[PDB]
């Protein structure tokens, strides 16, 4: 057997991502997303008024692979022509861990103070949503321009994925109140956690109570519980270090279940433990990898081997799945990084050769199912052979896999992997290595 040859593992995946974004370049400049079938671009925030996505995800990517001429070409259009003051409406969650975040790190790489002033521009216009709830609870959507706001049945990950990148603001800016408003909203949810320790998912902005009777783990809450751990790796909260493991806990005295032989977390009564669904999405892979950060990791490693169990199965890993037969759900795809994320989060522990071998499939994989003519392509049909394509680039792909699987994979000496913090979006928080 030759052994895999990491270094040429990783120098591809850089290859791809440089291909990547020469069709960005060409067909989708400045514009949110690619369609890198028919080579169009679309918009994410607001139709018709891009705020160049998919360019801002991918910077701390570039520049963490080595592709400086790239990276500087993103940096530079940011800086001549990204402005947030725009009569529309911008979800909350989406531009923080996106757009803020995607500044932040790419900030961090370069040292740019353009970068750090507009990222806190669009901070103090998301501040907004949750100066208009009386808990502090952000509404969903806001004005960028006006504050006006939208929608408050809101949820456990859009009310509770900012503390990371609003408390590096405040660190880097010298003002607490970024930190202070995102654990404020954090508190609230743990402070209405039932006897047995849980949060229904689904929480209202304005009476401050829950709408649901449903835990998750995956849809409506999944990065609540990352940036409890990561507030503590980054910041040295107590409170959110207590709290990230009383959680975890919970969970898996509560709503960790086998079925046929295979760990899963189903949906569950936050008072009781009862089963309330029979969905996994493939998005709640992230918590194979939170479960090991915080301590549990044979529980990660049995929850890892559940979504290899998917891969091995059906090649990518469907969207959705019904744990009580462990079959598909959905037949389409979004493109989705969470694999290689726990991959990653789980070799960080030890570095075990065996996280580098599930990468090295699920990146091979993403290659002879999602490879189109300007880029990288959610799928239409993972049940067809081949599957059939749907035709976008999620923001994501930029800021995550890519990200991933060449941290595992390039050692790159431009990352300190002890200081490594990553957020939910992939974007680096700590350990650039300039
Ligand atoms: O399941 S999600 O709703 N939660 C995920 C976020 O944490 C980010 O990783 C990223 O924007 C997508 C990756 O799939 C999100 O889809
Ligand atoms: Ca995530
Ligand atoms: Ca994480
Ligand atoms: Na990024």
């Amino acid at each position: 057997t030759t052994p895999e040859d990491w270094k040429a593992l990783a120098a591809d995946v850089r290859s791809e991502f440089q291909w990547a974004w020469q069709g960005y370049v060409a067909k989708a400049w400045g514009k949110d997303e690619i369609n890198p079938v028919s080579g169009t671009s679309r918009s994410f925030f607001i139709e018709g008024h891009d705020l160049g996505l998919s360019l801002v995800e991918a910077l701390d990517t570039l520049w963490i692979m080595g592709l400086d001429a790239e990276f500087q070409a993103g940096v530079d259009w940011v800086k001549a022509n990204l402005s947030f003051d725009v009569d529309g409406n911008a979800q909350v969650f989406e531009t923080n861990i996106r757009l803020v975040g995607g500044l932040l790190s790419a900030h961090l790489a370069s040292g740019d103070p353009v970068l750090l002033a507009k990222a806190r521009d669009l901070a103090d216009r998301l501040a907004k949503a949750f100066e208009a709830s009386p808990h502090g609870l952000p509404w969903r959507y806001v004005n960028l321009r006006t504050g006006a706001v939208s929608d408050p049945e809101t949820n456990l990950a859009e009310i509770g994925t900012y503390l990371s990148e609003f408390g590096v603001l405040s660190q880097l800016t010298g003002e607490r109140k970024y930190f202070d408003m995102a654990k404020r909203a954090m508190r609230h949810t743990l402070d209405r956690r039932s006897k047995i320790g849980l949060m229904a998912a689904n929480i209202h902005a304005m009476t401050g109570a829950f709408t649901s009777r449903n835990a998750s783990i995956d849809v409506y809450a999944d990065s609540f519980y990352e940036y409890l751990w990561d507030a503590w790796a980054l910041f040295g909260d107590e409170d959110c270090k207590r709290w990230a493991v009383e959680c975890v806990d919970a969970q898996l005295a509560h709503q960790a279940k086998r079925y046929d032989g295979r760990l899963w977390f189903p949906m569950v009564d936050f008072e009781t433990g009862a089963v309330t669904g029979t969905a996994q999405s493939e998005s709640a892979a992230y918590y194979a990898g939170l479960l090991g950060q915080v301590g549990r990791k044979a529980q990660g490693d049995d929850y890892l081997a559940s979504f290899t169990y998917l891969q091995a199965t059906f090649g990518v890993i469907p969207e959705s799945i019904d744990v009580t037969t462990g079959q598909p759900r959905r037949k389409h795809t979004g493109l989705r990084p969470e694999y290689p994320d726990a991959c990653l989060n789980l070799w960080l522990i030890d570095r075990d050769p065996r996280y580098r071998r599930l990468a090295a499939i699920h990146y091979r994989e993403m290659k002879a199912t999602s490879r189109a003519a300007f880029g990288y392509t959610a799928l239409k049909d993972i049940t067809t052979r081949p599957m059939t394509q749907d035709d976008n680039c999620p923001g994501y792909w930029w800021s995550e896999q890519m990200k991933y699987y060449y941290l595992l994979f390039s050692d790159t000496p431009r990352i300190d992997y002890g200081q490594l913090q990553l957020s939910t979006e992939a974007n680096v928080l700590r350990g650039f290595r300039k």
